[PDB]
């Protein structure tokens, strides 16, 4: 059985392994290029490239609107991600960000923004190799421009722009199956406000249960249990960096963060990123938990307009049991007004998902490397979370 809906006209031309090729080697698919195309790729007539300065508030709003109206939706068209402008700044301007890697497509005549793709730099540990790579995210084509082969042009153009800076590998996640996943993860969900989630058909009411009984089943403590939990502060930057660096060594695909990157990714910003640390009776920070804020717009519901979701980010345990840490994460999310807590089955997350009453969801998230041939891994060896 060859075809399963995709004969990969674009992807078969790219330096990636074929779907169903078993990989036993480790290394690049093609050599580092010593001459790179200087000219942007040709777009269809009436469209032009534009590098978006997200420090211009109006341009940031334009990107916000493109994504708010055209980024990831569920298959029944009830929910769409609603990344805030300030979130987008957090995700797209980490240390080493470049304006040319905020790659937009605009209509020539009206200047309307109809396409986007982004690269951010990251050091990536893949098995026994550490490479400088980029992370690709926020690939989006306006709904009215769909299936016109614009996505391959966006992909080739960010590839060129990244090659110009001397980087020849990338890491990316998507919901679609492409040549070739290095790992596959599943989304899991922990109800915090089950009433609302049942009302908007995110969850279903179980066979023999009432609304009041489902509320009781998912009821959480009013405050966390772990001794010495508190918000991350500036003084915790070094130890958070140390804890994460050491904790991530056990996995096979991880970021390798500088202290400035740890500051950027974890230092709390209201309604974007939350990090809590465990400072013990000695004064030592031994664990931390983190989650980011990503609501989804709710279409076609009479009462509820926004689904408030917290996403598990990086959780490091050395002295507090992981089960207790995540229990505290759920409590903190509840306290802050989240409707649901989402997590993937990567890292050690399978050790707590069922025990803490997460339900499995519909969506697979595929992890990919560009121009790096290595064996695939189980979800539990994946130690990388992209927003
Ligand atoms: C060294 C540096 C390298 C840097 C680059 C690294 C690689 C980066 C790779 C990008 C990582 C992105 C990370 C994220 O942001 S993942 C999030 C992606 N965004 C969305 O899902 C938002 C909603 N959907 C859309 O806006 C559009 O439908 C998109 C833009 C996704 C496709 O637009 P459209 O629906 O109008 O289609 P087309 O006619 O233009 O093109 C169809 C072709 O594109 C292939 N396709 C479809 N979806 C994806 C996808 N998510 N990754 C890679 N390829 C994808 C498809 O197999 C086909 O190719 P082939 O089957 O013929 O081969
Ligand atoms: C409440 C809700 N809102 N919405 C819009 C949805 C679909 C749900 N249901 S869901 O919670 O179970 C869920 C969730 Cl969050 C996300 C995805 C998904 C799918 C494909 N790509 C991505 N990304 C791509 C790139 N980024 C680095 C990572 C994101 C995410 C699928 C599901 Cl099915
Ligand atoms: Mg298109």
């Amino acid at each position: 059985l060859y075809f399963q809906g995709r004969s990969y006209q674009f992807w078969d031309t790219q330096p990636v392994p074929k779907l169903g090729e078993v990989v036993n080697t480790h290394g690049p698919v093609e050599p580092d290029k010593d001459n790179i195309r200087q000219e942007p790729y040709t777009l269809p007539q009436g469209f032009t490239w534009d590098a978006l300065d997200l420090g211009d508030r109006g341009v940031l709003k334009e990107l916000y609107t493109l994504l708010n109206e055209n980024y990831v939706e569920d298959d029944d068209n009830m929910f769409r991600f609603d990344y805030s402008p300030e979130f987008l700044l957090w995700a797209l301007r980490p240390p080493g960000w470049l304006p040319q890697w905020h790659c937009g497509v605009r209509v020539v005549s009206s200047r309307k923004l109809v396409g986007f793709i982004s690269a951010i730099p990251a050091n990536i540990h893949i098995y026994d190799t550490e490479k400088k790579m980029v992370e690709i995210n926020f690939l989006c084509v306006h709904k009215k421009l769909r299936s016109k082969r614009v996505a391959p042009v966006l992909i080739r153009e960010i590839t060129r722009r990244v090659h110009l800076e001397g980087i020849f590998q990338a890491v990316y996640t998507a919901g679609v199956v492409l040549p070739k996943p290095v790992g596959t993860c599943r989304y899991w969900h922990r109800s915090l406000n089950p009433r609302k989630l049942i009302e908007v058909k995110f969850s279903h009411l179980s066979r023999n249960m009432t609304m009041q009984r489902t509320m009781k089943l998912y009821r959480l403590p009013e405050t966390p249990k772990t001794a010495g939990l508190r918000p991350m502060e500036t003084k915790d930057i070094p130890v958070v960096h140390q804890l994460l660096t050491r904790y991530l060594k056990q996995f096979h695909l991880t970021p390798v963060m500088s202290q400035e990157e740890v500051e950027h990714w974890f230092y709390p910003q209201e309604n974007i990123i939350d990090t809590f640390v465990v400072e013990n009776a000695n004064g030592e920070v031994t664990d931390f938990l983190s989650f980011y804020t990503l609501p989804s717009t709710i279409m076609n519901h009479p009462t509820h307009k926004s689904l408030k979701a917290a996403y598990s980010f990086y959780n490091v345990h050395t002295q507090t049991p992981l089960l207790d840490l995540m229990s505290d994460a759920l409590v903190l999310a509840k306290m802050k007004g989240f409707d649901v807590f989402n997590a993937l089955d990567l890292m050690e997350n399978k050790t707590f998902l069922e025990k803490l009453k997460f339900g499995i969801g519909d969506g697979n998230l595929q992890y990919y490397l560009y121009n790096w041939k290595c064996p695939s891994m189980g979800a539990e060896k994946v130690g990388l979370v992209l927003q």
